[PDB]
């Protein structure tokens, strides 16, 4: 919650999420832009900025194949970024954002504490919701899981926080004490290079 740190975060549309905005682009940039302001906001206590590297829209057909799986996608996801992505786009992170209904509960999922890592450094986030809060909120959530942050406990004092184990409709844009705690634990232990610069 101190140095002044960066993320170069890479969105990246599929195609169910572009066929669904009726395949328009423009309505997909200013949708993904709203929720990315929202995001910066939520982020800016923790002296974390965000920046946009891009967004990339898998327009013809899907590089990786999709699945109602969640732990699957993330992991198809993961790999194709370091294999393919990371070649053309440099990024600290990449978020698939798609319209694929996941397998139960589940609307987003990430690797914990795995911030610039070239294979784990992702997120997957589903469009479940027309509320941007409630979009930014769970893209704010995955990006808390890959810097280190585990959901709050009952016994972390916030049931509204960010990283609040399941989606509230009225949600802060606040990080319980446990989240700034997780927080300050992955810059000492982890030591995550790329995020100061
Ligand atoms: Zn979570």
């Amino acid at each position: 919650p101190a140095p002044q740190t960066s993320i170069e975060l890479f969105l990246i549309v599929d195609h169910s999420m572009y066929a669904k905005y009726n395949s328009n682009s423009s309505k997909i940039t200013t949708t993904l832009k709203a929720r990315v302001n929202i995001m910066n906001a939520i982020y800016s206590s923790l002296n974390l900025v965000i920046t946009l590297s891009g967004i990339e829209m898998w327009s013809a057909a899907d590089l990786i194949t999709v699945q109602s799986s969640s732990r699957n996608t993330l992991k198809l996801f993961a790999s194709w970024r370091e294999t393919d992505l990371l070649k053309r786009t440099s990024n600290d992170n990449a978020q698939l954002l798609t319209a694929t209904n996941f397998n139960g509960n589940t609307v987003g999922l990430a690797y914990l504490k795995t911030m610039c890592n070239s294979k784990y450094s992702v997120g997957l986030i589903q469009d479940h919701s027309a509320i941007p809060l409630l979009m930014a909120v769970t893209m704010a959530h995955e990006l808390g899981h890959n810097l280190g942050m585990n959901h709050d406990g009952a016994g972390c004092s916030c049931a509204t926080c960010i990283m609040a184990p399941v989606l509230s409709s009225g949600p802060a844009k606040s990080f319980s004490d446990c989240s700034k705690h997780d927080y300050q634990s992955f810059l000492t232990i982890h030591k995550p290079q790329c995020l100061l610069n």
